[PDB]
């Protein structure tokens, strides 16, 4: 049986698996992304009034390579709520090519390993 | 661009998508429940060793008609992070059929109504 | 010690406190407010540049006496983190007395029962 | 007017504040631990079925003194919840002196600095 006691190892895997995203966001490209994200891992947001993004995380990782690195993005994790084999984080990005994002994750543990199944983000005005 | 600063309506409207998941926990089916979803809404989670959820929000369904309502399960509302057009929400269960849940939520607010577009859970041992 | 599995019972417990402060705010007296709080209870926040609460919980109750009640207030609990013997809670409210507070606490489970031991709070602009 | 939009630069002050008290734990005595604390903070905890913690800021440093630094010790940051002038954030300790800690803050913008002015925590069993 599993406890869902909080670890400092599993705040640890998720934050790792937030660095991955967070890291290819300034720095890599659309499938370095994906190593962060589930084979079947989804996204939700809006640009503007229109639904740009709809579920297939595929769009994502074409959108990052279109729009390209965001070499001067400032990312920061706020929020880490784990229980067990799932878990909620939340990410804050600045100057993602000027935009201010706000990321909600859902993240599985796959096989003791971290990872983002689910993603919905809000672009401010 | 839709203002991000927390409001009773907001709450209210995820409360209320919430609800219909959980009085379809109780006394509904999965057609019931899947009101309070996104028609591409996915979820994911353990039962032991196998991943029995993996994307398919239609599992879900199948698997409170076959299980059916939980008619002594008490679940609430322990967080409701809003944003602007997304949320995260988590709720817990107990007794539902004997089960005891976590559930993490993503929310979004489409056309003005807000729905569930992705489900982890933990089954607790 | 105490497990820190989160319970319906333990989420029940701290609404409960929270009831006694959302209902008092709209109806009673600051006497009857600060039966939901520790004797040696805080509360710090901002009235504009001044610093209007700045530590003794009884202030609180006497502007809650020569303010009166808030009788179009909608209050709501947004975020309930419990964690064995301590817990923190979010609260909206709005209309109270024309005012739009965001409320954040500390709770201890003192001999077995929940009070709010903290309080700070953002007057909204 | 000030605004609730949670900028980086909020994150980066409270992150700032935690840190020294995170560094404190570890390295540093209880007057250096003081330097995140407001002068009139609290702290309430059970050690056992006693409570060891129920106020006085002193008692923390005193204890820190006594109980020296604790250099394993292994802290995380897994929660900041952001509004304007107030704050909550949690820290998770471990190996602290091989005690296993929860600690949740509420924080102030004091003057445009970021101080802990409430301290709730529970020892893991
Ligand atoms: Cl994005």
């Amino acid at each position: 049986g599993m406890s869902v006691k909080v670890s400092v190892d599993d705040i640890d895997g998720i934050t790792e698996v937030l660095n991955v995203y967070m890291n290819a966001a300034e720095s890599g490209t659309g499938e370095e992304m994906s190593a962060a994200f589930h084979k079947d891992a989804t996204i939700f947001g809006y640009v503007g009034d229109k639904l740009a993004f709809n579920g297939p995380i595929k769009d994502l990782y074409d959108w990052h390579n279109s729009n390209g690195p965001a070499k001067n993005v400032q990312s920061r994790i706020t929020n880490i709520d784990i229980v067990g084999t799932v878990a909620h984080a939340r990410v804050e990005a600045e100057n993602w090519t000027n935009f201010k994002f706000s990321d909600l994750f859902l993240l599985l543990k796959l096989d003791g390993k971290w990872t983002i199944v689910n993603k919905v983000f809000h672009l401010h005005a």
